[PDB]
């Protein structure tokens, strides 16, 4: 408990995400013509179960960044 | 095909949310400045010189849970 592990924590975990190569092919592998669509595809398969946590909505908006950007 | 992207976004928000030892110390931040603390942080994340939008993303998860409890 400190200051120091929890910023170690978070910069794991966003390092995680950006040099997951698997993840980073998934998210090119989707497409670019019409990001709308795949928006609300993506959201609705990551959702079906009901589950809305706050984890999976920053999942989510990390996926859209990507998208648009 | 988008069923697989989907299956690694819900794991990943998963497990940032099952992170007890990440959520602990979260909640470990009784602060009068919730603002320094956010730069204490932020400036060990970036201490390196890489601004990648992981750590950013990261960030932005953390500051959301620190600010959101008032």
């Amino acid at each position: 408990a400190s200051t120091k592990k929890l910023s170690e924590s978070l910069k794991r975990i966003g390092d995680e995400l950006d040099s997951n190569m698997e993840l980073q092919r998934m998210i090119a592998a989707v497409d670019t013509d019409s990001p709308r669509e795949v928006f609300f595809r993506v959201a609705a398969d990551m959702f079906s179960d009901g589950n809305f946590n706050w984890g999976r909505v920053v999942a989510l908006f990390y996926f859209a960044s990507k998208l648009v950007l």
